[PDB]
């Protein structure tokens, strides 16, 4: 059982979201003794942004052709597309920023979905990810950002990891949101549920 | 004569359609209002600094005034986000759609002018009651996506997580009269495209020219 | 009244020993020169965008003038730091040594303010020759070490590539009134570091009091 | 034969650095087939630079103990680490940028000297790294800055990384440099002869 665990949030040992996910990850290798965690960190380190670079080796029409310099454009991409690839359960922790995610974690996004590599089309646009879960957490400053909640309109944080993910080929999807910074009690037992199953 | 502040997100340069597209405007208003002050703010071409731990700490520091001069320093370009919008009454993004998003370094804009005590605050009504602090200002978003079908009524609307949640982030400091002009089809091309940079173009222009 | 502009290029705050020394400069001269302007560009604390290629294909253009506007986007940062520059008639750089030189964060600044036509220029005596454009300006580094004899004399003197190259840097574009004042032993700490950074003190006092 | 090759030029195609190094690599795959090539890009990357949490966990008093946050800063660090580790020859390809290298290579040199790792203390300094050696290919837009060269004392360039380079343990160093920007087919020639050997 190989996990990929993505954390987003800047903060260290303040941060709730790394902390429950840090929570169910022991939870989960209690319960499984010869689980791997492969740890990338888009929250405390500055991932780099798409350029147009990136652009143009991304999306080169005859990727066997690519150049050197090309292939250096997408080496972190190709990087962060494997170990996606190597896991089974990718655990993303979150904060919401602003309706939606730090900028890392939607830095990480734009690295990993990939022509040729984690999509395809034929235009029609096909998955190429499989086998794959995923779990969220994530901690929220206020309320009601959940389904069913009065702001779950404005919420563009897991709504939008769904889409993203969804495309690639990831659709099983749990969230696990604490609100409120009692929620995050049920979040963390909601957790530990979780990791023993 | 609307003083405007212009944010380009697309990494692109003369290949950007979304940059093109909000030149074409700007251009355009130029030429009815030769006196009116244009700034531009790269956030697509320049990487613009994600928040950091030390940014929340100072942010949220409760007394303000008593931020350290490190602590003013991880604010320093904030501040200067921040004044730029301030100073201007009309602000204009352009932006790709990236993966049903924005690119990573408009959202990063975004985090670094929500401040609170400076373009939001809240008191507590024991829960925080949220106040937008930017008054007198309007939005206009300009964007360019790759497939078709993302705007209302579109059949992948509830996809769309880019100007939709750009509105919403806006509207929270206070800028709800926004204005969204996209094209589609970008990846396609063909004249399809064309048609649809030709409205927006035009619908740019009736704009530019009324502001 | 000299304007100051100081550059801190230490990633720490509070703890920063070449930070603290430098703002025991401000501060004394600040008391001598209550209207005296003194800007804060930070290096250390914030990532500063490393030089591309986009930004050297502008800042090689050929014909300037003719740059798109993406270029210049290109440069916006450039040209906002050499503004700051311009405007200063004393520079103040603080800065550690770090694997016996700067910071990468300060480094990136100096290839943002070296610029052809704008801080430097040449003509072609074919066999280019250069020209310093800054006139008028000095410029004092206040630096921080995590050992000993760094300096001149100093066992380790040919180890320093921090501030000597520095010096030169800044030489190459006009700035040749430099002063170091440099603290040692920092990692040792002890008593003689104390020393060392009160002779730093009362050097620093004793330059704001006669700028 | 294992290497690692630092390329930190900003410039792709139009790289002289990196078009030199890379005809130095591919004349040293003909001659040793069996030879692997690890890339590392520090020019067309934004590599990050040291931060104050950097520094609080690579000097930790006592490192088994660091928290998961300061292991996830010092991620980077310890694979760009293990790059060279596991190289026996590190070809390091830069331009000279005002008078030193490009921000990006002093960032990567800020990662990869590390307390306890690739150097220590007993405070008297040793290099923990060994039976590695260096090549450096640089370019220089200007004349004279090699040795014996009327320009020589300000060059803060190859002769800093000497330095760093010889801290850490590796002091087999070699710089091909050229400059004038008839040098370069001098460089390009003694790469070709530097490589079949
Ligand atoms: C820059 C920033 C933006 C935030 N934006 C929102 C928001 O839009 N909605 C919300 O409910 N809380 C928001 N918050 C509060 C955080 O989501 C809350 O503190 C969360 O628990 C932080 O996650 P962490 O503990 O993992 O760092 C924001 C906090 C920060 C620092
Ligand atoms: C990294 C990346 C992600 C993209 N994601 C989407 C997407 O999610 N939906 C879409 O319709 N088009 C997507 N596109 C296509 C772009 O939105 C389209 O090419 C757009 O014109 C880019 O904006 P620009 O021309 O101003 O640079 C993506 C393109 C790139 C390079
Ligand atoms: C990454 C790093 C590299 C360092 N390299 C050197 C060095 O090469 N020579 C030296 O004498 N001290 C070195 N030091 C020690 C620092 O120079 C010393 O702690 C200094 O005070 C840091 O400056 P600051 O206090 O303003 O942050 C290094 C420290 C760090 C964190
Ligand atoms: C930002 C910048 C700084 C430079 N500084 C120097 C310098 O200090 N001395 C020098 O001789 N050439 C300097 N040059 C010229 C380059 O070293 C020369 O173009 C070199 O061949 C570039 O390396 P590359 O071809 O691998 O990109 C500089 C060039 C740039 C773009
Ligand atoms: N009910 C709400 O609107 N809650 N919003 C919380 C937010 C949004 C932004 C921030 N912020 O601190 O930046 O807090
Ligand atoms: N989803 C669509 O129908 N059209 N958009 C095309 C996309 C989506 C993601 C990307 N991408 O390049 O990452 O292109
Ligand atoms: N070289 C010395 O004698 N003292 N300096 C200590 C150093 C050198 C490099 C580092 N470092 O932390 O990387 O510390
Ligand atoms: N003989 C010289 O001083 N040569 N210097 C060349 C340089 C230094 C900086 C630059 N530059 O283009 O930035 O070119």
């Amino acid at each position: 059982s190989r996990i990929l665990a993505v954390h987003a949030s800047p903060r260290g040992e303040r941060s709730q979201s790394r902390r429950l996910a840090e929570v169910f990850l022991a939870a989960y290798r209690e319960a499984h003794p010869q689980a791997r965690v492969a740890r990338r960190e888009v929250g405390r380190v500055p991932l780099p942004a798409v350029t147009e670079a990136f652009v143009a080796a991304a999306f080169h029409p005859q990727p066997e052709q690519r150049s050197l310099a090309m292939q250096a454009d997408l080496a972190l991409s190709d990087q962060l597309v494997g170990e996606l690839f190597d896991s089974d359960l990718l655990v993303i922790s979150t904060p919401m920023y602003n309706f939606s995610v730090p900028s890392g974690l939607k830095a990480w996004i734009d690295q990993i979905v990939r022509l040729g590599v984690t999509f395809d089309f034929v235009a029609q646009y096909r998955p190429l990810l499989r086998g794959k879960r995923a779990l969220i957490v994530t901690s929220r400053g206020g309320h009601g950002f959940g389904p069913g909640g009065e702001n779950q309109a404005m919420n563009h944080a897991d709504p939008w990891l769904r889409t993203a993910l969804g495309f690639i080929g990831i659709d099983e999807v749990t969230v696990v949101a604490a609100e409120g910074e009692d929620s995050c009690d049920e979040a963390e037992q909601r957790l530990l549920a979780l990791a023993r199953s």
